[PDB]
Formats: C-alpha cells, structure tokens, sequence
C-alpha cells in the first residue's frame, strides 16, 4: 500500500549479486570471544577473522530496544526511537530491495504463525519466497543451512536472502544439541556468587553462543563456497543479561531496568572476493564507530549502492560522511522515556563499551 521511494538510484551496476542479512537473536556482544570474552565461545568466527581480511567486525554497535518485534520494527524500516511508527507509513528494507529489482527470500528457524496476523508474519510475507523451518522444542539453527544452499542455487540474478535465527534465546539449553554442552560444570571466568541453577544457566548461555558461532560461521562458509558476488551482514536483534552486571543476580531483558549486556550486539560484515574486487571499499577505519542498530537501513542502503529521498548517508556506519548521533534506548511510546545508552554503568568492562 505504500508508494515507492522517490528519486531511487542504484549505483552498484547490473551484474548479478546475492546479498545476505542474518538476523540473530538474544546474542550480546560481551559473551563472544570475537569481542574479547576470555572463554572461547566463538572459535570459528575468531579463526575466520584471523584468516579472512574481508570479515569486518564492528565493535561499538548497540540495539535500541531489547525485545524482538519492537527492535525489528526499527532495524528493518526507517523507524527509530524518535519516530517508532514509521514502519507503518514508509517502506521496509524488503520493500526497498524489491523496488531495486531483487528477488527476496526469508529463511527462518523462529516459530511463525502463518495463519495469524503477527508483525513477524507480515515482515516475512513481504518477500517473494519463505522457508519456515520451525512450525510446531529442539529445532537447531543448522536447520537453515539446507534451504540456504537451495536459495543460493536459485537462478534469479539479484537475490536478497534473510536468515532469521533463534540464536541464543531462552531457554538457552534448547538452542544446542545435548551432547554439545562444552562449558557444562565449568567455573572459569564465571561471576561470583551464583548458585547451581544460575551457574548452569550461565554456562548454557555460553554453550548456545558456541553453537550460534558454528551456525553463523557455517552460513558465511557455505556462502563463500558458492563463490558469490555479494556480501553478508550478521547482527543480533538485541543482547541478553546473563548475570554479567554486578551484583550478578539478573538474567533476562528489561527495558525499564536496562543493562549494557541487553543492548550490545555483534555486527559483522563479510564481503566476497568478487564484490570487494568490483566495489573496492576500506572499512578498517569504521569498526569502532558508535552506532545504533535502529539506523541499519541506511548502512544497508549504503552497502547496496542505493540512494533515494530519505536516504541518510550520515547514519550509515560505513559511510565517509558518517556522523555519530545519540544512541537512544528506552521505550519510545512512553512520554520522554528515551535515554543515552552511554549513561549506563560498567561501560569499561570487556565487550561492554
Ligand atoms: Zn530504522
């Protein structure tokens, strides 16, 4: 029902390309060894970072809201904390890529009620072809690897592939096979004072991070094995507090009682050799920029070579004209409830910038 973006231009040429957006779940920045966590929770992404110069790791990205649909309404559209309802009145990222001539795919391991009018169902139905892998629980994110390959074989020249993961969502223990609890019973690098149940839950979160590392690295590796022209962005919708913040008694997500560990997220960009060769771009000076996921669509637009009325290059984290803005958090529907993420305590801790 919404009109197209005006003065729409694509400067990325007309060669075939495949672009991938991997939406993780409940994965914070501070429990991944890729971001300095002393437990080896992400060995495959670490090794990829050491050996592949085209993996760009962004160190200062946070989400704006710690609830899945509430953040995805901002991340996937032009809505943000100051204007949270723009997802109703302006196009989404998927709409935008359709206007650019891409065939769009939605692969997901999240339980989607296709017969019901949920906001996630609407988003996933905005694409040309959907793969719902979790329609009924022990369903692991490796479920997406087979349809991913299938979509990679799809002959459309320009393709957008969205992969929606369960990531490290509660309950953490169910995100990974029972025989892959690498950190079960381990007390190294654990905060003090946990009881048996809290300790088990903490280690379960690190195990889920290990499996999620395997899944994201597998998506990158399979994509690379297709020798594609394109790139893949991986982000988590939001983080998750798991006894990280002193006094180490809190587990979960609470927007009215925010901690940094609920808001820090991984943010990775893998660029294929063909795309980097054809679209040379240096990101090495962008990796520490303070950025909010709420403006993702501009970054995506920048990476895809798209401009239009409403495009804001200064809010793309890879743009030479990038200008840092306040990273708002807080409920945008309450009266004057927005606060600066930087005001939260414990920002000096590892992975908690
Ligand atoms: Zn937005």
């Amino acid at each position: 029902a919404l009109p197209p973006l005006a003065n729409f231009k694509d400067e990325s040429g007309n060669e075939p390309r495949t672009l991938v957006l991997v939406i993780g779940e409940s994965t914070q920045r501070g429990r991944m060894s890729l971001y300095g966590y002393p437990r080896e929770t992400t060995p495959e992404l670490d090794a990829l970072h050491k050996t592949d110069p085209n993996l760009t790791v962004f160190n200062n990205v946070v989400t704006s809201r710690p609830y899945t649909i509430e953040i995805l309404q901002q991340a996937l559209t032009f809505a943000n904390e100051k204007n949270p309802d723009l997802y109703l009145t302006q196009p989404s990222l998927m709409n935008m890529m359709k206007q650019a001539g891409y065939k769009t795919f939605w692969i997901t391991n999240q339980q989607t009620m296709t017969a019901r009018n949920t906001m996630l169902t609407v988003f996933s139905r905005q694409t040309d072809k959907q793969y719902y892998m979790n329609q009924q629980a022990r369903e692991y994110d490796t479920n997406v690897l087979k349809p991913f390959q299938e979509v990679l074989n799809d002959p459309a020249p320009k393709k957008l592939i969205i992969v929606h993961l369960l990531g490290t969502h509660i309950k953490y223990k169910y995100r990974y096979p029972e025989n892959q609890g690498k950190f079960d019973g381990n007390t190294d690098h654990v905060p003090p004072g946990l009881n048996a149940e809290e300790l088990e839950s903490y280690n379960d979160y690190d195990n889920a991070n290990l499996y999620n590392d395997h899944v994201v690295a597998s998506l990158i590796k399979d994509f690379k094995a297709a020798n594609p022209n394109g790139f893949l962005v991986y982000f988590s919708d939001h983080g998750e507090e798991v006894y990280d913040t002193p006094p180490h008694k809190t587990q979960g997500r609470n927007e009215d009682n925010p901690t940094r560990h609920m808001y820090t997220i991984p943010f990775l960009l893998w660029t294929s050799e063909k795309w980097q060769a054809t679209h040379p771009r240096d990101f090495s000076q962008d990796v520490d920029r303070k950025y909010s996921l709420a403006e993702l669509i501009h970054t995506w637009s920048d990476l895809a070579g798209l401009s239009y009325d409403g495009y804001d290059p200064t809010r793309s984290v890879v743009n030479p004209q990038f200008k840092e803005t306040t990273r708002w958090i807080g409920n945008p529907y309450k009266k004057n409830a927005l606060i600066d993420y930087d005001t939260l305590p414990y920002g000096d801790q590892v992975g908690n910038q």
